[PDB]
């Protein structure tokens, strides 16, 4: 529905969207942006995925609320409601996964912009993961693997230790280790890893990456501090 | 599109969303009960105004946000998108207006149902007023007056001056006269009796009662300590 309007214009729209906290509207017009075929500059991916992400993240925050309820019920009506808020979730998550296929992914051939979106990608099947049951949610939960894993081993070659996506990728990649894969080993060692390597690395950085970086670092700190 | 659920349901659904913070979800299903044609309930009416509250609410929220940007500009992109926030919650206000006149206040023959929908007139009244130009507008402003006054009317008849709904419609006819009808010393005055008469009627009340009235009462003072 967004066909007609110029790209430049849904960009500006989104910004807009976000000042006033509209952030379905401004998932619209930043899927509106995308489906018309250019690569997204550092700002528009950054903007694309604040969008989702509040919007997923209202679903995520309804939907938990709605199956802890749910199960200390355990009439049909919690379990339809938590059903109608668990498809609307998917639909967001499958829209997210469909513009990262056609053709985000495909057309990505710099570092920052692949890995930025290989982590989106392992974010949304991870979101999908949280509401799946029994093994269709094995292959989700491999797939949500699959793309973190080829983000992380980019990162790894392309990218400083600082690097704020490729310091928010290893955050994720660790708390799908806790919350989903049941790996919480392997999350504290990835979120441990990652947080010495950017320490060791932050003397090479100016004072406002400083600042981005360390920002992140403390995010690890803080998972590390729940989990140990 | 409710129209295949139970009225029970969809009331226990709307408290669902209500936990859920899922104010779109909650005012569908209210309408949804509403439109079952049965009078409703002191907490069903309860939960159908906190429902569009929440839903108008940050409509109008998104919509001074817009405005703002909108009169510091002063291409089309702002004007559009606020058009767009503003048509959206028209909308909102014209369907629960029509709520209200199809066939809510009419069927409303008790002083506590009767007076919670002329107050609710009054306020999606003042809503579209506040997005209001002109002449058009004038209209839109006395037709939130003139449920106002019915409201008041009957409630200064039939309720004590504590009563919390009294207080309440008291409170928002006051926040009318200062920011729609540019009347603040009517606003002030009303606030300023509406305070001192339930001040005197407090000593009728429980302990739950008290603490009801004096919350609004001091919503009033707010009110009145921001304008003097
Ligand atoms: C954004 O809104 C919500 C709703 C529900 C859960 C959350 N997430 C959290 O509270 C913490 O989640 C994370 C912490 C560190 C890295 C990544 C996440 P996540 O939101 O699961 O992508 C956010
Ligand atoms: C509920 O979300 C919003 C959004 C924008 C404005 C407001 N309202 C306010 O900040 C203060 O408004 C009032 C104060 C006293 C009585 C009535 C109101 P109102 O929200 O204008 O019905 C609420
Ligand atoms: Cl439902
Ligand atoms: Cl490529
Ligand atoms: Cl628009
Ligand atoms: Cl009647
Ligand atoms: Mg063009
Ligand atoms: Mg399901
Ligand atoms: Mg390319
Ligand atoms: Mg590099
Ligand atoms: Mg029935
Ligand atoms: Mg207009
Ligand atoms: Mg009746
Ligand atoms: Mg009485």
């Amino acid at each position: 529905a967004m066909g007609s309007m110029e790209r430049a214009s849904l960009i500006q729209k989104a910004k807009l969207a976000e000042q006033a906290e509209r952030y379905e509207d401004m998932a619209a017009f930043m899927k509106g942006a995308v489906e018309k075929g250019e690569e997204l500059s550092c700002e528009e991916r950054n903007l694309l995925s604040v969008a989702y992400k509040n919007v997923v993240g209202g679903q995520r925050a309804a939907w938990r609320v709605l199956s802890s309820i749910e199960q200390k019920s355990n009439g049909p009506e919690v379990r339809e409601y938590r059903e109608k808020v668990e498809t609307e979730l998917q639909g967001v998550c499958d829209t997210v996964l469909g513009l990262l296929d056609s053709h985000l992914i495909k057309e990505a051939g710099d570092a920052e912009s692949r890995v930025f979106y290989l982590k989106m990608k392992g974010d949304y099947y991870r979101y999908l993961a949280e509401v799946a049951t029994g093994d269709d949610k094995k292959r989700i939960i491999d797939s949500a693997r699959s793309a973190y894993q080829e983000a992380m081993d980019i990162s790894k070659k392309e990218m400083p230790p600082t690097n704020p996506i490729r310091l928010g990728l290893a955050l994720n990649f660790s708390v799908f280790h806790y919350e989903i894969a049941n790996s919480p080993e392997e999350a504290i060692s990835l979120a441990k890893t990652t947080f010495d390597e950017a320490m060791a690395d932050l003397h090479t950085l100016s004072e406002d990456s400083y600042k981005d970086s360390t920002l992140i670092m403390q995010l690890l700190r803080d998972n590390l501090t729940l989990w140990t």
